[PDB]
């Protein structure tokens, strides 16, 4: 049995059915503190900050594996660092301790480029590098990777993690995140509405499309334990672009599209992150690969977003 | 008014009177979960994992600065990672948040070479480097540095830290760490007994003598704001040695002692850490310096330990 925490978020929304298709509907349980449609898949309310809740769920459902998605992200984190610490720090600690006590074969955690800071090289960054995050989210996330690796080295709990870039998707609505301009922009485009972008025109960031994001997570999950070396902190990426680049490419498709730049705190967050990642380790150790290049993602998004409008 | 957290430990035991001497006994409050003689300086019971206790102390004594020493060290930490997490991680958060909410001007935190891991370069490591610790202790400590820096950048709270190497001292006996052998060996030397060392004969580690350690922390506390660029994570060191080197140098003074090597878990810990540090940043930004080189530390420790053990009577 697989438990997914924070199932209602950007990734959860799609991962749950992905897991059900791969491993069977009876074998997944979705969980969050906020409920959404899981298409029949079993759902339970679970606050990761309550260790007890976790202990109870893991027992009652005979949980074998956990995809621990619950968290506060970079923007919200700057708005409410105490909340981020509680959910991310406390929450992740609770998950690890609970998993370690019980028979938890595997815990998979989505980490982030948010673990990087200004001292981290901006281009082709390898996984082993400077990690001096400047956001409460980032601090919590590097802590997560370190804890995870510790639990593995110390207790033999199989914790695995990769570092996602910005994820572009259509199934779940964006949530005003630092990288979410890359999703919002498509909504505006299909309506031929001028977009007001909160990141600088030339703010380059690594990104990837959700189909590849889901595949990566699952490939990491599936990898053979004795075959991972790095194990936690795998950089993964598909492409790097700036808001003006993404806009220009969209406009090639939807020429009436316009944009204006009104940068805010989220730009400042982004500025602390690298521009592009080296994802060799993930490819070598577990065969991470990308099926959707930028063009494909752009057209797929326009296709899906107009049509769901 | 200065509060010291974890004052009963190796560092606290000496920092408390060091602080009182410099700023006055009335302006220093010692605190710990375990009391020990403070030589007339005010002591209060305080468990840092209990936020309400911190709040009460800070309120009552109008605390202006906190030297936050409370914590579980590398070895003890591996025996009880859950204790280390609770004390180190949530204790530090509690301190930071309390200071912020109250009007504590400065917080100083002693970090550690424990923040480093196998991937960290072994020689003359600088402050900005790979930080992938493999002890719970080390995880908490890097978290502490990051949180401390966050508290400055986010809220404007003046949080500072340096990274200590192993510290050698004679006033208090360290118990819960990996670098302790460098204190232990002197007791055996002075008694002319065989020392059983728990680290490999070749296990190089950076180290420094307490006097220099105390000065460093206080110098960082007093440093001009305008030069504090790195702010958190300053590497500091005096010298690097292996147990076989230290033994050999002590033997130069006291020929009639010996050593055997029976490595334990602690050696595995030490193996993950770098051998030597580059402390340039500390010297550049706040004037870090060392007064006790290796020889002077060895001779001073022999002196004081001999007196402590009645090899040479107090006069
Ligand atoms: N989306 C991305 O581009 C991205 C990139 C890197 C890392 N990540 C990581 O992936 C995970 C989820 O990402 P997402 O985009 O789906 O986030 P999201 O904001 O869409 O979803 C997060 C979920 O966490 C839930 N939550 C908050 N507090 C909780 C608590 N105490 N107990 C249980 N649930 C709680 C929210 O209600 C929400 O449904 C996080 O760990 C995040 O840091 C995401
Ligand atoms: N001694 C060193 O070589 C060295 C090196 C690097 C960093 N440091 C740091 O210096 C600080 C103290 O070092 P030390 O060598 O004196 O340690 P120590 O083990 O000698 O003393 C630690 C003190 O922490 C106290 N303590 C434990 N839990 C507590 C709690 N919940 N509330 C209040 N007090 C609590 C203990 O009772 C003890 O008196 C730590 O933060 C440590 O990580 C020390
Ligand atoms: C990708 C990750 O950093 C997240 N989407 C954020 O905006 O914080
Ligand atoms: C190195 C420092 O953290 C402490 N002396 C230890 O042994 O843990």
């Amino acid at each position: 049995m697989i438990l997914v925490t924070g199932s209602s978020g950007q990734i959860g929304t799609e991962l749950v059915p992905y897991l059900a298709e791969k491993y069977g509907k009876k074998n997944v349980i979705a969980s969050d503190i906020v409920q959404r449609d899981t298409g029949g898949i079993k759902f339970i309310t679970l606050d990761v900050s309550n260790r007890d809740e976790i202990d109870r769920a893991v027992e009652k459902y005979s949980i074998d594996a956990i995809f621990h998605l619950a968290g506060i992200l970079s923007a919200k984190g700057e708005k409410d660092p105490a909340l981020a610490y509680k959910v991310n720090m406390n929450g992740t600690y609770n998950i690890l301790e609970a998993a370690k006590q019980h028979r938890v074969e595997k815990v998979v955690i989505p980490s982030t480029i948010g673990v990087f800071g200004p001292e981290t090289p901006k281009n082709k960054v390898p996984s082993i590098t400077i990690t001096r995050p400047r956001t409460m989210f980032g601090v919590t996330k590097i802590a997560a990777e370190l804890l995870g690796q510790y639990y593995y080295e110390k207790f033999g709990l199989d914790v695995r993690s990769l570092r996602y870039p910005g994820i572009i998707s259509y199934k779940a609505e964006p949530t005003a995140g630092t990288t979410d301009y890359a999703v919002e922009i498509f909504y505006y485009a299909v309506k031929r509405e001028k977009y007001k972008c909160y990141l600088a025109p030339n703010r380059a960031l690594p990104m990837m499309y959700m189909p590849d994001a889901l595949k990566a997570l699952v490939d990491l999950y599936e990898a053979d334990r004795d075959k991972l070396v790095l194990r936690n902190g795998y950089n993964v990426t598909a492409y790097t672009f700036t808001p003006s680049e993404l806009y220009s490419k969209i406009k090639e498709r939807i020429p009436e599209f316009e944009i204006e730049y009104k940068e805010d705190f989220r730009d400042k967050i982004a500025a602390t992150w690298p521009e592009s990642l080296d994802s060799s380790e993930a490819s070598n150790e577990w065969g991470f690969s990308i099926e959707y290049d930028l063009d494909r993602t752009i057209d797929d998004m326009i296709d899906h977003i107009s049509e769901k409008l």
